[PDB]
């Protein structure tokens, strides 16, 4: 018996193929990605800015490297600069400027191995970027994904520019989040393994240093799919989009089974993001390829881009 709530969901915008990676930059502007946009059967994913007032869409970037289009899927906003870090299933990790210019971060990791296509990412408060990589090698390699075979990896892009594969053998690692102690120190890394209906955790000992891999939680349902994107609220409750279940699961700090479920007026929630300093959660979903918003019980946990480099406390 798990309590379920049915809050009012308000449509923001639609017609965004594979709507994913909702994020707010330092100016408060809202962005999302459309990974499934295609031109002539070839990838032509886009990064869009959405006007929250009218809901009008503006494509600011259509990533492409050497004639190979991208499949942008997840985002995080930087702190020291107002730029976006985008996980791309075809191009790896991208840094995108608000004027639409972009740069591909790496073609190979620290060990010289070819970079894998990424899906989502999360910054810890020290500025390290944790990334899931469910795809195979980046372009120009043939596109493939670990939906059946276990070749999905996890990366950590350190503050000193190193791209380190921290673990592998995942069956489609998807959403990812970092739990911090009250003193702001990175404590645990939570990784969603979609098809297996599992949420995994690691203890963070330092930059690109994780240990004690554990099955942290279980996603409900026997439907095809499972945990996609996720984020923490200010009380460290973890909200997880359960693709294919019509619900967003709410886990307590200790994980295990959901302590609560949120019913959505659609079947495929993909990701979510809190509007800075509010209880408003923006949700992307793949049933109607649209963006919606609803009010949670409390404010979200501050993202890295909201913290101060030169603060006192
Ligand atoms: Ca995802
Ligand atoms: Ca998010």
């Amino acid at each position: 018996e798990i309590p379920v709530i049915e809050p009012l969901f308000t449509k923001v915008t639609e017609d965004i193929p594979g709507a994913e990676g909702p994020v707010f930059d330092k100016n408060g502007d809202f962005y999302i990605v459309a990974p499934e946009v295609e031109v002539n059967g070839k990838p032509a994913g886009e990064i869009l800015r959405i006007d929250l007032k009218t809901g009008k869409k503006t494509v600011i970037c259509k990533p492409e490297v050497n004639g190979y289009g991208g499949i942008p899927a997840g985002c995080q906003c930087d702190r020291d600069a107002n730029q976006l870090f985008v996980a791309d299933m075809r191009l790896g990790l991208l840094v995108v400027q608000t004027d639409g210019t972009f740069e591909e971060i790496a073609k190979k990791d620290s060990e010289g191995r070819r970079m894998q296509g990424c899906n989502d990412c999360a910054f810890d408060y020290e500025g390290n970027l944790w990334i899931t990589a469910p795809a195979g090698e980046v372009a120009p390699a043939d596109y493939t994904r670990s939906m059946q075979e276990k070749f999905g990896s996890i990366y950590c892009f350190t503050t000193d520019g190193q791209m380190i594969q921290v673990d592998t053998a995942f069956q489609f690692p998807n959403g990812i989040a970092v739990r911090h102690m009250n003193d702001g120190r990175p404590y645990q890394l939570i990784v969603a393994e979609t098809p297996t209906k599992k949420l995994w955790s690691y203890d963070i000992k330092g930059p690109a240093k994780i240990e004690n891999k554990k099955v942290w939680g279980h996603i409900p349902g026997t439907h095809e799919g499972g945990a996609d994107g996720m984020d923490f609220d200010e009380d460290n409750n973890l909200l997880v989009a359960n693709w294919g279940s019509s619900h967003i699961e709410v886990f307590g700090p200790d994980g295990g089974q959901p302590k609560m479920r949120i019913r959505c007026p659609f079947e495929k929630p993909s990701n979510l993001h809190f509007k800075p300093q509010t209880k408003t959660i923006f949700v992307t979903e793949h049933e109607n390829n649209a963006v919606w918003k609803f009010e949670w019980q409390r404010n979200g946990k501050k993202q890295y881009c909201e913290t101060l480099k030169f603060g006192i406390f």
